């Protein structure tokens, strides 16, 4: 005989399965099959439902996915089952071992509207069936929708070192590591096992950075398309000020990125070697009042006024191979190191256009080398004096 | 007490939930699961079974999938699902709202036979899991087989206005729209957010166009494979005299794009700023009466007569990455556009081949300029005074 005690569970008591309590009848399978994994579900060409199920997603959460409902919690509580990593760790090796755990695959396919920086751990693969192209209106992906303009809509992760000897995750919109904090441990990547597949990134007007890719070493990109072709006012277009901000991210590559931004397309300093940035399609939405915007991060060298689509300096050398940039005051301003001019400008038969020849400089180099392959496409802007 | 008049159902008397009907038992258990989206099985890490089935495929339309039976009306069952947009339409507003539609991915396993024109819609993404090669016997992929074989296999979507104002949807085999075109509003493109992964087509012997790759700017493509390597004998081959056909598609890339073809392997004209055609493999099926083969797309300048692995013209000046050309009496047809000779034919490190040293041509350039790297790899035909 079994004795149960008042005040008794299934699971309290032996649990469920052979040997133990075991589900009769139909209440218990209804509630057997909704709290379940799949497993008593049989497949084809052999075992069960649970076996074949690797794909996380929001409505997994019980997210609204209708770009109104804050869904922050949703989006930060599924990435927290892939891999929490706690904002304080104790030593290098702490960190580093949340880069040792399994990945997982998410699916976005609806669009989630969110109010605070979302931090991607390590071992992320994000992917929505198709990246947006001069999208009017974003139906999929990630909508940052911040109290707080001066900050990222996304970010890797990176950790600081303390005076006390210990790591705090990175929060500040500002900060990107070196390549030297890296060598000398006072930051300390937790980006590694990351790979974007067709990620839209929306964000309300006048968000200061889309995309923070910092730390990111030997990372991945296909389609990030960042920014909405909203309306022919970039002032209130949904789309953020400065579109990617990278560094410490050698060996990284992003194919085929799309960025719609009012001030900056991409931005790359510091160490980013071997890195590349293929096919990639940058442009300002329009180029109205684009010669009044104010480069955010930029070289001391540069102190010019105008848009820039493409910005890299202190030392990095990404490759840019055809990249398609439109609509800009400057195409490209890039500055060697300060120290020995290391870094070469290296562009691969760029795409350059702006409508009605509006344009200041195609290649602002300071204190640099280049290797420029032009590709019969191309221009100087209206001022018979000053562009070149 | 609740009084249910005659002739009611649970609907009609309240609904199904909590506070109305509920369901109870084994045979309501079975309907609902039958009729049901999943909702009722449970998954970990939390959440239901219908929150993580995002891709469709034709086995949800009761296709056949052998090649045999007319799939079509399947295939246009599962695309209009996804996004159905109406053949005629209103203007521009409303031709434009189409690709701003929620994307799907759908998944194909088996071998679809249809006999008319398929028209992709905005926001579909399909993949295969593998790409054709030289394949003897296509097992997965789309099988065109039409009675009017003066037809395109599968084509993007572009409205062209009507004398009245309003706009309808192309379905001449030989229309393409131009860059003017688009500027003008006589066509306005529907083909955006378009992503192709290892898609296989073949076509019946004689069909005209396999692709018709038109408006789609931003549209991605990797392993787009295109003909079958039937037998020796390549008039009864199942692969078009037109693989491709591109044009108003800036920006859009094709990676690793495979074609096996009989009279033109790729065409592209007009408008192409910014595509790239990278690890292209272009070969015609043996190169057995090539000299022969009329070219259909081409421009007035070229009127000599032989088969054309890659023809481009109108302006159109699309980057051509490592492409593999084999047997082709011209490997390259290219012309700059006649007003101002706009249009750079950039072709990087080609290796091409052909058997028995078959040739006419590698390069054959009208009003135009190019900047093209050799790879040690190339030949000139048997002809000791015309071929070069
Ligand atoms: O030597 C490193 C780098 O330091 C400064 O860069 C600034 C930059 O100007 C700002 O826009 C922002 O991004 O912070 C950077 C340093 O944290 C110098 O201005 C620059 O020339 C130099 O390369
Ligand atoms: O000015 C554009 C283009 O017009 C003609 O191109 C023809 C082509 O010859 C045909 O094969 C077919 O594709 O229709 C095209 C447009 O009607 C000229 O022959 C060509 O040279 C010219 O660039």
């Amino acid at each position: 005989p079994k004795t149960v005690a008042p005040g008794s569970t299934p699971a309290s008591t032996g649990g469920v399965g052979l040997g133990a309590w075991i589900s009769v009848g139909d209440a218990s399978l209804r509630t057997q099959l909704a709290n379940g994994d799949g497993s008593l579900i049989g497949i084809h060409p052999q075992g069960t439902l649970n076996n074949v199920l690797t794909v996380r997603t929001p409505e997994q959460y019980n997210a609204v996915g209708d770009g109104i409902a804050d869904d922050t919690s949703k989006l930060k509580e599924m990435l927290s089952d892939i891999n929490n990593v706690p904002e304080t760790l104790p030593d290098a090796a702490a960190v580093n071992s949340y880069m040792e755990q399994v990945a997982v695959k998410i699916d976005l396919t609806k669009l989630y509207r969110f109010t605070e920086t979302l931090y991607i751990p390590p071992g992320v693969s994000i992917e929505i069936p198709t990246s947006n192209f001069f999208t009017r209106e974003c139906k999929q992906g990630l909508f940052y929708d911040p109290v707080d303009k001066n900050t990222a809509a996304i970010s890797l992760m990176v950790y600081r070192k303390q005076p006390d000897g210990s790591y705090k995750l990175n929060k500040d919109v500002d900060y990107y590591p070196t390549g030297l904090d890296i060598d000398n441990g006072d930051a300390i990547t937790c980006a590694r096992k990351i790979d974007i597949n067709n990620l839209n990134l929306i964000t309300a007007p006048g968000v200061k950075v889309g995309v923070k890719w910092i730390g990111g070493a030997g990372c991945t990109t296909k389609g990030l398309s960042i920014g909405e072709n909203t309306g022919s006012d970039i002032t209130t277009a949904r789309l953020p000020r400065v579109g990617l901000l990278q560094s410490a991210s050698w060996g990284s590559i992003h194919e085929n990125l799309r960025i719609l931004y009012k001030t900056q397309g991409a931005v790359f300093i510091d160490s980013n070697g071997g890195a590349a940035v293929n096919n990639a399609y940058i442009s300002r939405l329009g180029n109205t009042n684009g010669e009044l915007e104010q480069a955010v991060y930029k070289p001391a060298g540069f102190t010019e006024v105008g848009d820039v689509a493409v910005t890299q300096f202190a030392g990095s050398e990404v490759k840019f191979n055809s990249p398609i940039i439109e609509q800009a005051s400057f195409d490209f301003v890039h500055a060697g190191r300060d120290t020995d001019s290391y870094g070469l400008f290296m562009v691969d038969k760029p795409h350059i256009e702006s409508s009605g020849g509006k344009k200041k400089h195609s290649f602002y180099l300071i204190n640099t080398s280049s290797n420029v392959t032009l590709s019969g496409v191309g221009l100087s802007g209206q001022d018979p004096d000053l562009d070149s």
